[PDB]
């Protein structure tokens, strides 16, 4: 199982997400209460990359998916058998694949040799003028609800920051729930 | 420049203020004559809302800072880079706090770029005949780089779950160290 | 498991630390209270060699660190995966250690055949004309939060003052801690006290 | 470039105050009004009040520095003599004139570029009950100290800084460091 221990490590790596509140319109909506993300099949989910110091040129930012509940941990996160059988994908993504990485044409996706898990993996970039941080645009492929994918089965994404050798340098995690209406979900689930 | 117009609307939406006084230990004061509340840095600034009938279930409070100057009304209010460089909860460049209600919502807006704290509305507990939230204010008005001397209003917004505007109020807020003494001697001229 | 015990010897060995203060820009700040140096990954650590007389020619300063919680003593201190990796940069100095000396083209540096210990070693030059006090300008090479390095873990930096065949002459102690920002993080940890 | 001595009360109302001693035989240390001038002696307690009108933040501090008070010998640092900065209390430069007793947060800076002596420690409130917040200074040396001092007049400066070191309030006073104290005051005070 991999691990989802943080470590901020050497470049004093945490994640930020847009303070974008609940209204019915929100494509993404992050929980900072419940450390959830709300985001709807297939949009545009940015997550931010914060450091303290900057990471070399050829560092590399990895996604994975984990369940969260102890009893299916072992078992791989992976798109339902309606979805890996749209005409959905970029060309780049395995079908198979829950994460995508939107707009970035350096993207590299890993089928685990040993494991058998799936990620996705960006070169890392600095943050633009007049900005703070580095944002990654995320895709999820599949409904929290798609039945015999996750099948309502809560999720973790596990954000690891690592060098050119693969040699891991930090790392983060966040809920994750993918649904019709976030600022809704957020709104309700908060609610307790 | 977001709407600052005075409504009462439909349920009767007023804001009250504790008649606290100007003695030397006073956190927050409100001046009645001034439309005014002197409070201090990080420190619990009560804002009652009143009502002559009752929200539905989803009605949401909103609170926003923007600089009373006509010259300075544009540009929008945030802390200083000192105070910005922390209670989990809030964007660190966000001047206003709710304290104590875990089911506070912060907005940044993606087109105006302005800052806002939302909270749900709940009705007054049995015995109060109001409801009140606990406003923090993160900076000082003198912070230099931020307000630096600029007044500011406070607007409250009552809106339904939809985002549609029920009700809106204002006051002047100046954080200072001594609100007692600001509010006693701006009462003087 | 290297020596740490404290010897002034025959010439009256001791260590000195810049006055610096904590404010927040300061690359490089000692805490008194604490025997703790707080530095910046590949910066200046100035470390002051004092002696009551001076000693022989040919005399030598090293300098070695180890893991100060008893159940890590006995590990190597060594460099991350991610920063022992070759650059451009030194070409004196071994890609694994942690310590180096900087500004000395006669440095010299040392794997330990029987221990594996890393150490690095200078001669010993009098005070310059007028001052006082012998400055060395250290570099630790990974940040104390490096995971698969000292991995949040504190050190020790032992400094040994030694004759030319090597016999120890005198040995002082402190521990060390590299962080971003040196002030913010001393004036912290002596928030405590 | 010299120190300023400006006194500059500031935004919380930054005053001093002082013990009110009087001169007996077997005081340690009484302070003037009519001179604005501390007299002390050599490595005793000296308190020294500090008194606001409004409550600085915590992150506040408190530094103390001494500069010759005659004009020919301003620009020369005030360290102790070589006599006395011999190898202390283990916080202290042995250099250093000026100490704080009694807080293990005291804080010592050599600076970089002016070469100045100067102890900090943070701004506590006063006590829940209490009008002032006492710090006890000790100075090193004797105003006639060969070889420092000299006999040549100092004065202390009592800065109010925030977290980052910009200037709060400032204050000086005079400061002899003599033998007998209240002999040393009464005296002076004979003439006017
Ligand atoms: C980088 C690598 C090399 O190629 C030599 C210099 C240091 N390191 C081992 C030998
Ligand atoms: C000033 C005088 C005193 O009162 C005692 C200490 C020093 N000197 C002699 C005795
Ligand atoms: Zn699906
Ligand atoms: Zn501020
Ligand atoms: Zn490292
Ligand atoms: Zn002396």
């Amino acid at each position: 199982v991999p691990s989802q221990k943080t470590y901020q490590g050497s470049y004093g790596f945490r994640l930020g997400f847009l303070h974008s509140g609940t209204a019915k319109s929100v494509t993404c909506t992050y929980s900072p209460a419940l450390n959830k993300m709300f985001c709807q099949l297939a949009k545009t989910c940015p997550v931010q990359l914060w450091v303290d110091s900057t990471p070399p040129p050829g560092t590399r930012v990895r996604a994975m998916a984990i369940y969260k509940q102890s009893q299916h941990m072992t078992e791989v996160v992976r798109r339902c058998p309606h979805h890996e059988r749209c005409s959905d994908s970029d060309g780049l993504a395995p079908p198979q694949h829950l994460i995508r990485v939107e707009g970035n044409l350096r993207v590299e996706y890993l089928d685990d040799r040993n494991t058998f898990r799936h990620s996705v993996v960006v070169p890392y970039e600095p943050p633009e003028v007049g900005s703070d941080c580095t944002t990654i645009h995320y895709n999820y492929m599949c409904n929290s609800s798609c039945m015999g994918g996750m099948n309502r089965r809560p999720i973790l994404t596990i954000i690891t920051l690592e060098d050119s050798s693969g040699n891991l340098l930090g790392r983060n995690s966040f809920e994750v729930h993918v649904c019709a209406c976030p600022g809704r979900d957020r709104r309700t689930e908060e609610e307790n």
